[PDB]
């Protein structure tokens, strides 16, 4: 298909954010790339405000599901490459359980060769020093399954799920995560079976940085469908 098949070599990859949380406003640029034919990510983030005013764990979801390894027989399934290049509307509703929430509007497309997610957060109900703005939440980050359904009236898909942000003292902190994506574009997209995303993701620094940052190693394949 046209939108897979802007996929099968290394794509370079933007990020974009501004940012709303209790009033804290920022932004963040990103850059790296993508090999959806290994699942891969790679990305590093900058906060171009300054500090960024919550932990970068939290911003790790928000920060371009078209780089998921679809294995060969469930390309069909693949929402995420099939609204290529003209993209989709990603939002969602991110709910720290006993804290406030973020509420994300991003679209997700090329812009020439380069994909592209550019995203408005909007995060309101925070304690002050709660594990968000009391910062918390260690620099690391678990895997996860993300469970995809198809939402065949927004003729997109729809996902909810849980993270777990692990706590300085050993606790976890739970973010509930609720998905609806929507394609931008008039092209034939792929409405899927109930599959998910089985992703890994490691947070590092890069040595030589000073700017507040966060460096992104992620790796997803789609599962749960056998033929
Ligand atoms: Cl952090």
């Amino acid at each position: 298909s046209k939108g897979e098949e802007l996929f099968t070599g290394v794509v370079p990859i933007l990020v974009e954010l501004d940012g709303d949380v209790n009033g804290h406003k920022f932004s963040v640029s990103g850059e790296g790339e993508g090999d959806a034919t290994y699942g891969k990510l790679t990305l590093k983030f900058i906060c171009t405000t300054g500090k960024l005013p919550v932990p970068w764990p939290t911003l790790v979801t928000t920060f371009v599901q078209c780089f998921s390894r679809y294995p060969d027989h469930m390309k069909r399934h693949d929402f995420f490459k099939s609204a290529m290049p003209e993209g989709y509307v990603q939002e969602r509703t991110i709910s720290f359980k006993d804290d406030g929430n973020y509420k994300t509007r991003a679209e997700v497309k090329f812009e020439g060769d380069t994909l592209v997610n550019r995203i408005e957060l909007k995060g309101i109900d925070f304690k002050e020093d709660g594990n968000i703005l009391g910062h918390k939440l260690e620099y690391n980050y678990n895997s996860h399954n993300v469970y995809i359904t198809a939402d065949k009236q927004k003729n997109g898909i729809k996902a909810n799920f849980k993270i777990r942000h692990n706590i300085e003292d050993g606790s976890v902190q739970l973010a509930d995560h609720y998905q609806q994506n929507t394609p931008i574009g008039d092209g034939p997209v792929l409405l899927p079976d109930n599959h998910y995303l089985s992703i890994q993701s490691a947070l590092s620094k890069d040595p030589n940085e000073k700017r507040d940052h966060m460096v992104l190693l992620e790796f997803v394949t789609a599962a749960g469908i056998t033929h």
